[PDB]
């Protein structure tokens, strides 16, 4: 059985069509989830549940090593709050093509009702069309003062997720690099996609966006259309990105956009469609 940081181990459901598999997590491990915060509490990122579901893909659907991993129709919500240290517990549990992902304490505080819901979606897996070298587009454009990103995004994010490496922008789309580092690097291939290089490619459209409108009250992923991932285990990416059209020009309370990923010789590793952003409010988080 192949284990997995985020999705632990296979464990016995009592629903009969289910699979299900629990891990525990703390903000001490895996270590990237030590490192985001909103409103100062340590609080799990959306990516955690979009590799859980892709992961979860490649396990219980059967398939070729070349297929691509499929999920679709994804919503996060209800940000699961980490206390530094303290372990909790994370449930994917999956019927037919559906998945969902609970959290729980350990010692638990009612058994099944105990359980919070965070993610919900629909896995598959496909052989598609070969993918060719070379299919990274050319943008020529102004490059993304990224220190001063870094600088006001602080206050959300440590050392260990600032992957950017240079970011363009020709309106609203950009190409940008994105590269792991130490232990993240060292980790990438015991994930799917790993988290913190996904949270780079969402924090390049978090850049386009903040250039116009506050960073507080920060945009969070609601969900996503679809997500395919060609190749595993990636640590460096060069990704197209693409803001959809906001409502309004100073302020805007959500945001759309799709990303195509692609390997430093331009092959494509992942493609996002209709990531959904909605900024976060503080009340009732603690």
């Amino acid at each position: 059985e192949r284990f997995h940081p985020l999705l632990g181990r296979r464990v016995l459901d009592p629903a009969p069509g289910a699979r299900c598999f629990t891990g525990t997590v703390s903000s001490d491990r895996p270590a990237y989830l030590g490192e985001h915060w909103v409103y100062d509490a340590i609080v799990v990122p959306g990516v955690t549940y979009l590799e859980m579901a892709l992961a979860a893909a490649s396990r219980l659907l059967p398939g070729n090593a070349a297929d691509t991993l499929i999920v679709e129709d994804v919503t996060v919500w209800s940000p699961l709050v980490l206390r530094a240290g303290a372990p909790a517990r994370l449930r994917l549990r999956s019927e037919d093509e559906r998945f969902e992902i609970h959290s729980a304490e350990p010692e638990r505080s009612d058994d099944e009702s105990a359980w919070t819901r965070h993610a919900t979606g629909r896995i598959a897996r496909r052989q598609l069309s070969p993918d060719a070298t070379g299919q990274l587009p050319r943008l020529d454009g102004e490059a993304v003062e990224l220190d001063a990103y870094y600088e006001r995004m602080r206050i959300y994010y440590g050392p260990r997720l600032r992957n950017i490496r240079h970011l363009e922008r020709r309106g609203r789309e950009a190409i940008g690099h994105v590269c792991l580092q130490g232990e993240e690097a060292q980790e990438s291939a015991s994930y799917e996609l790993h988290p913190a290089l996904l949270d780079a490619c969402f924090q390049c459209v978090f850049a386009l966006i903040y250039a116009h409108e506050s960073h507080r009250e920060p945009f969070v992923p609601l969900g996503c259309a679809r997500i395919e991932l060609r190749a595993r285990g990636v640590r460096e990416v060069r990704v197209h990105l693409r803001l959809h059209p906001p409502r309004s020009t100073d302020h805007n309370q959500t945001h759309t956009a799709d990303l195509r990923l692609f390997d430093m010789e331009g092959r494509l590793v992942a493609s996002v469609d209709a990531l959904q952003l909605k900024r976060a409010s503080k009340a009732a988080l603690l």
